[PDB]
């Protein structure tokens, strides 16, 4: 069981009907807008789900008149989200494909994005609840990683928070385009090289940006400014009462040799060793 790219499909779609089951249009029901993306509205709402108790799903349409390459790359985010299984992956309930209005129908994480979700609650959390929402992503990306997907673009905007503070990793697509530098490491930007090293540089930056409760990584320096600043050796500092341990972490995935840079199965050792103790973080 690994991670089966699905442009080797030749037809794109055929890849959808395997890894996401087709849903009934008439079991959903959309009660709210929460959000755009590229290919239209997200949406809160329901499911059913003979089985029984309505599901409470978060639903990405793709608006009316879409071109055949926006249903094909639209749809590609459910091609590879179906073909995982993990608490801290975010669930696909289903797509809708054809007959019907076009869309993914995701589990509902109630908090929305983990970056818009910390600013709204700035200083809210202690050190153990912040350091357990990275314990959840890091547990995430090891099974992407163990699956032999690589993410690409890991960042707080791209985790979601259900009401339990539960963190997910969600948007999938596998420098090039929306990837933007300054979550990206030095060999991906220049090289194009994305591995799960380069997700572990990433997974840094939101380290960064959760400790720092929605920070904009690198705050108004240019994209060029952050590249030239990497590239002399400046990395970002501890967040206000951010551990020197957690910083410390932050340092050894922001590395620029990426065999130096810990693994996700690391990681989450070094996170849980610190929900247990102070760690120390500082010590």
């Amino acid at each position: 069981k690994t991670y089966i790219d699905p442009e080797t499909y030749e037809d794109p779609n055929r890849a959808v009907h395997q890894f996401a089951k087709e849903l009934d249009a008439s079991c959903i029901k959309i009660e709210r807008v929460i959000g755009a993306g590229e290919f239209g509205e997200v949406c809160s709402g329901r499911l059913k789900l003979p089985e029984k108790r309505d599901v409470a799903v978060a639903i990405k349409t793709l608006k009316v008149g879409y071109t055949e390459k926006q249903r094909r790359d639209f749809l590609c985010e459910a091609s590879i989200m179906g073909q995982f299984d993990h608490p801290n992956v975010v669930h696909l309930e289903g797509v809708v494909t054809r007959g019907k209005p076009v869309m993914i129908v995701i589990e509902f994480m109630e908090n929305g994005a983990l970056d818009a979700f910390l600013r709204k609650h700035d200083g809210q959390f202690t050190v153990i609840q912040l350091v357990g929402m990275l314990r959840g992503i890091a547990a995430g990306m090891r099974y992407l990683a163990d699956m032999g997907y690589v993410h690409r673009d890991l960042a707080a905007r791209n985790i979601l928070v259900n009401s339990n503070l539960v963190c997910k990793v969600s948007d999938f697509g596998l420098t090039g385009g929306k990837i933007p530098v300054r979550w990206t490491a030095p060999e991906a930007i220049q090289y194009r090289k994305f591995t799960s090293a380069s997700d572990v540089w990433s997974y840094g930056i939101v380290m960064w940006e959760v400790m720092s409760y929605g920070e904009r990584p690198y705050w108004d320096m240019s994209n060029q400014d952050v590249i030239k600043a990497i590239e002399e050796g400046y990395r970002l500092p501890a967040p206000m009462d951010c551990p020197a341990g957690l910083h410390q972490l932050m340092l050894d995935c922001w590395q620029k040799e990426r065999a130096e840079r810990p693994k996700f199965e690391q990681i989450v050792g070094i996170l849980d060793k610190m929900i247990r103790n102070p760690n120390s973080a500082h010590h």
